[PDB]
């Protein structure tokens, strides 16, 4: 079929606050969306898996984990994560701090993508298009933090995670995979996931 642009495919599949942020965040650190386009729609994808990860998990009145898939979650109900990727720096490191000097977990070298506060610890998320093993390895190598949590997600549906702890239910971790199974399939629709793929 035809090849589509993946600018075209980015603004189309992706919500726009997410969009929205992915640029500000790819200007921030020096590169164009216009011209790093498949790293573009990684960092969008990533974002996305991150929002995916928290939605629906609360704590509940007793301080125990649930899910709320309703609209209107109960108002007594605490968030189960902290989303800290998607933040400018200024204001990730004063959410990080926070957390740290409120929970008293050690604070990270470099910011993490998430706070669990059941599991009262950070979490790196890995979105890979190659072997979850090798990616994972190269988080490990680049963070060594040992307190930070690491769950990676490929494309086809494997995951790895620190200590083979992988913090949610199969459910909430079968949404994430289907959501990467339809962006991989849309890509290919338009002939766009070759290239993204070898990209990384
Ligand atoms: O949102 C981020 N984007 C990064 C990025 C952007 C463009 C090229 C390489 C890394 C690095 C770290 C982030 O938290
Ligand atoms: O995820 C980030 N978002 C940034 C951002 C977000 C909104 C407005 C300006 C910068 C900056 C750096 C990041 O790693
Ligand atoms: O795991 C991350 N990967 C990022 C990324 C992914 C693809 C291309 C450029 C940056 C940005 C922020 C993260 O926490
Ligand atoms: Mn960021
Ligand atoms: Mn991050
Ligand atoms: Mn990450």
């Amino acid at each position: 079929g035809p090849l589509g642009s993946m600018e075209d495919f980015v603004r189309q599949c992706f919500n726009p606050m997410i969009v929205e942020l992915a640029e500000k965040a790819m200007k921030e650190y020096g590169e164009d969306p216009k011209i790093e386009t498949n790293k573009f729609a990684a960092i969008c994808t990533h974002l996305e898996v991150c929002f995916m990860y928290s939605d629906f998990h609360f704590i509940d009145e007793r301080g125990e984990s649930i899910i709320v898939e309703s609209g209107d979650p109960n108002a007594l109900l605490k968030h189960r994560f902290e989303i800290i990727e998607g933040r400018d720096r200024i204001m990730a490191w004063t959410v990080v701090n926070s957390i740290c000097n409120t929970t008293g977990v050690e604070k990270p070298k470099f910011l993490p993508d998430l706070y669990d506060y059941k599991e009262n610890r950070f979490i790196e998320i890995g979105v890979t298009r190659r072997e979850v093993h090798i990616y994972y390895l190269e988080k490990a190598n680049k963070i060594k933090s040992e307190k930070t949590h690491i769950h990676i997600f490929s494309f086809t549906g494997e995951e790895m995670a620190t200590k083979a702890d992988y913090t949610l239910d199969e459910e909430s971790r079968a949404r994430i995979k289907t959501r990467l199974f339809t962006i991989r399939q849309e890509m290919a629709s338009r002939s766009l996931w070759d290239s993204f793929r070898q990209s990384e």
